[PDB]
């Protein structure tokens, strides 16, 4: 489930994984309408990533993988290809979060779902 991804987020962003829970309109379970900012797009893309893995027969919500963080980046591993794929989806998201640290806004943390409006952009 969520333990490894939370650890990855904390390592790459310096924030608790709680700070990306219910962030904007996409971070947290599900999501809909238009992303509020770049961080939120990371989560929209991550949702898309997981949907791709589900079509491949993986269960990314549950897969347990292994990873380390050296200086040259995040190294992903696991017994199965589905575990390694899930790690790749998470990696891209954690890197996306880090890259957009400059526009992270606390006002979007724990965002009320009523404030999510507009169309839902496709994957
Ligand atoms: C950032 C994020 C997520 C995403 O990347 C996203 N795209 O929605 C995420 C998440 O995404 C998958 C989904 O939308 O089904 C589900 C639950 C918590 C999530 N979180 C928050 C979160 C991430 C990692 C570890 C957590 C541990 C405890 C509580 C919340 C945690
Ligand atoms: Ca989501
Ligand atoms: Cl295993």
């Amino acid at each position: 489930n969520l333990v490894q991804f939370g650890v990855m987020i904390e390592k790459m962003t310096g924030k608790s994984a709680l700070q990306y829970n219910d962030y904007g309109c996409y971070c947290g379970i599900g999501g809909s309408h238009w992303p509020v900012d770049q961080t939120d797009w990371c989560c929209h893309a991550h949702d898309c990533c997981y949907g791709r893995l589900e079509k491949l027969g993986c269960e990314p919500k549950l897969e347990k993988y292994l990873f380390s963080v050296s200086e040259r980046g995040i190294f992903c591993a696991g017994r199965t290809t589905c575990q390694r794929l899930t790690c790749e989806c998470d990696k891209r998201a954690a890197l996306c979060f880090r890259r957009n640290l400059g526009t992270y806004n606390r006002k979007y943390a724990h965002y009320p779902n009523k404030l999510c409006t507009g169309p839902t952009p496709p994957c």
